RNA sequence: CAAGCCGAGGAGAG
RNA sequence: CUCUCCUCGGCUUG
């Protein structure tokens, strides 16, 4: 391993105690300086006949294996014992034991917290911090309100104050936080920015920050920025299509007699639709809820029209209504006035909308703008042409990847592309899998795919190859994502683009984040130069406040919903105001999943085979006689006992009918019994 | 590989 | 404070 000049000075105080933060720019060899500090710490503790164990904490899964392979092991294999843990191994099981070996640990975080609370909650073996001598951390800036990793530090600080009260002593470990930039936490003033920085430092018990200042030219030579750049467009033609939908929506409303006091093709209208649907369901009146459920889809279509072709929205709707018709046919294998009206309204115009949509006279501006942007680069760079795109949603990524596959020009210049999204199981999309992710990464590094379409998945963690033409298509989250994307584009003649519309404040937000970036550095300078006694005073104050801010939160959130009422309810279908179950019939398996195993509920529903699995069905999706999907099948002990949700059902209390929607099971107070085969058997 | 439970953070709009 | 979008982590059934 090698020791750079400017990494030296930033590392220097850490080498003799002095828990600190380190914020350097991106790509400056953050991991490597980490590694060096490790080796020093361990060699030191050996030379003093003192036990030395380091643990690394990360926030994602992949970074653990990542760093295990590339940085720590290749250099420290010979002197020491290393290991890499995560939720994707089998070494989680005896975590207290691996500590008894493996002086170097890498780990996903919540592993640790789980073990601590097992030591402090059950009679399990567990572990305490005393068994360490260092904690190295990545991505400092997640240390905020009740994240994971702040439990850890709140406990560290609790024990530190125990030590301090003792002094007026357990040897606490050293801490070393590493980041790119800690970031201003939503503050409108330089002073509150400062306050936030100090809040971080108190949550890390730091002594400084140690930005690089002295050996700065070596950085500028070795490391450089891209060039910021904007591209803007405007649209007032909306020629055939938009109005063609607004007509429909207006017709539905004037069938429903509901006044939005709002506009078509925005987000407040959506919120209204939601609460209206919820109200209609808590009351039970159809004709309003179901129309709302459709209007939401129409609004979504319009929103994506603002960014994406008409064809994609038409397809979105086609999928929706095709599904609904298939549902009604599987059930009927009756036709209420509502659904009949809605379908008759839609399908008559289906062919029209298909014609209107395919119309290259007025496709979209931003797509053309990025056409120009992209072609410029891939003509300039010629086979060293790595690319990245960022957007907001998943569907957008699929659409763009599809298009770039379709249009010939992109394929002509060698614009090989692939999409990328996150693995969360929610949000009406089939997510990806970690394997797919890693493979795409390796293809990019290989060069199979020249450019990637991504959500916010890329602006952290996983290690993409350096790039040229990072852009930004309808997304401005905050300064952190801004800088982290800004730190990708090496390979000179790099850029950082933003593509937006005119009448949607985004460039606004871009500038705000730019100012925030310029602000935080000022604050850093304010604090680095702060006097040590004053600094100490303030961090002590903040640590106290943080710990007291814990206790209170503890005193008001013990249970907050504890009234266990077994069968005091009735679950109805939310589309059709129809009984489905009572609370007694339901049971739980593994104290997590809810399920019912009475033949009454058995006969009520229908199974529609899966589309996720065709991409032999195993987990069937349940539907009603109305058509409302309810749940999913399940295989427990071979019993195909069908699970369900509480997002599609409505509750009715027996007393006075405040019917409520809950969106998940933990929110409600009442408890359900565990499953046992004594019922239905013996 | 599919299904689901819980928790956390960020952003928008209200 | 609520809704939506986005990401992440831990954990179970198969
Ligand atoms: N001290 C060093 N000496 C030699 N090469 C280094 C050093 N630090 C980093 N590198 C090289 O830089 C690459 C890895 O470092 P880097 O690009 O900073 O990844 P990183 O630690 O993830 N930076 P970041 O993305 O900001 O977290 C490899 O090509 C290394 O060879
Ligand atoms: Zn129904």
């Amino acid at each position: 391993l090698q020791l750079r000049p400017y990494q030296m000075e930033v590392a220097q105080p850490a080498l003799d105690g002095k828990n600190i933060i380190i914020c350097l720019p991106t790509g400056s060899g953050k991991t490597r300086v980490a590694v060096y500090i490790t080796k020093d710490h361990l060699d030191k503790k050996k030379q003093a006949s003192e036990s030395g164990k380091v643990i690394v904490l990360v926030n994602k899964v992949m970074l653990a294996e990542q760093l295990f392979r590339k940085e720590f092991n290749p250099y420290l294999k010979k002197w020491y014992r290393i290991i890499g843990l995560s939720g994707d191994t089998q070494l989680k099981i005896s975590f207290p034991e691996v500590v008894k070996s493996y002086d170097v640990i890498i780990s996903t975080a919540q592993i640790l917290e789980n073990s601590l609370l097992n030591l402090e909650s059950g009679d399990d073996d567990g572990v305490q911090l005393s068994d360490f001598s260092l904690i190295i951390i990545d991505e400092c800036h997640h240390t905020n309100k009740e994240a994971v990793y702040n439990n850890i530090m709140r406990r560290y600080l609790k024990q530190k104050l125990r030590n301090n009260d003792l002094k007026k002593a357990i040897p606490l470990p050293q801490i070393l936080g590493l980041t790119a930039s800690p970031g201003v936490g939503a503050a409108k003033k330089q002073s509150e920015a400062e306050k936030h920085i100090l809040n971080i430092c108190a949550n890390l018990d730091a002594f400084t920050i140690k930005t690089v200042k002295e050996n700065l030219g070596q950085l500028k030579h070795q490391i450089k920025e891209p060039c910021k750049k904007f591209v803007i467009a405007d649209d007032t033609r909306e020629n055939p299509f938009k109005e063609k939908l607004l007509e429909i929506m207006a017709s539905i409303q004037t069938y429903c007699q509901k006044s939005p006091m709002s506009d078509f093709g925005t987000q407040h209208y959506e919120q209204w639709a939601i609460q209206m649907e919820k109200k209609a369901a808590k009351d039970g009146n159809r004709k309003d809820r179901v129309c709302a459920e459709h209007l939401r889809k129409y609004n979504e279509a319009l929103q994506i029209n603002d960014t994406i072709r008409m064809i994609d929205a038409y397809s979105h709707l086609e999928t929706f209504y095709t599904d609904e018709k298939e549902k009604k046919f599987a059930v009927l294998n009756k036709l209420d006035e509502t659904d009949e009206f809605l379908m008759n309204l839609f399908f008559d115009n289906k062919k029209m909308l298909k014609k209107l949509a395919e119309n290259p006279k007025y496709e979209n501006e931003k797509l053309i703008k990025l056409r120009n942007t992209i072609l410029e680069q891939f003509t300039r760079s010629e086979e060293s042409s790595r690319g990245i795109i960022f957007t907001k949603t998943r569907q957008s990524t699929y659409a763009l990847s599809q298009w770039i596959m379709e249009n010939a020009k992109f394929a002509e210049v060698g614009v090989k592309a692939h999409h990328l999204i996150g693995a969360g199981h929610s949000s009406e999309v089939k997510p990806m899998t970690q394997t797919e992710q890693k493979e795409v990464i390796s293809k990019f590094r290989t060069g199979e795919i020249n450019l990637l379409i991504a959500t916010t998945v890329a602006e952290e963690g996983l290690d993409i190859k350096e790039c040229n033409i990072v852009i930004r298509y309808g997304l401005v989250t905050n300064e952190i994502a801004m800088v982290q994307a800004r730190g990708r584009a090496r390979a000179d003649e790099s850029t950082y683009v933003l593509v937006t519309s005119s009448g949607s404040g985004v460039t606004e937000r871009e500038i705000v984040n730019d100012f925030r970036e310029k602000m935080m550095y000022k604050a850093i300078n304010r604090v680095q130069n702060m006097k040590p006694e004053e600094y100490a005073h303030k961090i002590l104050e903040l640590q106290v406040q943080s710990i007291l801010e814990k206790k209170m939160k503890v005193k008001r959130s013990i249970a907050k919903q504890y009234n266990d009422n077994p069968s005091l309810i009735t679950l109805l279908c939310k589309n059709c105001s129809m009984l489905v179950c009572s609370g007694e019939n339901i049971h739980v398996i593994e104290k997590m999943h809810h399920v019912n195993m009475t033949p009454e509920f058995k006969g009520l529903y229908i199974v529609r085979e899966n589309k996720a699995l065709q991409k032999y069905q195993t987990n069937g999706e349940i539907i009603c006689k109305c058509g409302q999907a309810w749940g999913t099948m399940m295989v427990h002990k071979g019993l195909d006992l069908p699970c369900l949700k509480i997002r599609n059902f409505v509750v009715n209390f027996k007393n006075n009918s405040p019917k409520k929607q809950y969106k998940k099971w933990v929110e409600l107070p009442i408890r359900f019994p565990d499953l046992d085969y004594s019922e239905y058997c013996l």
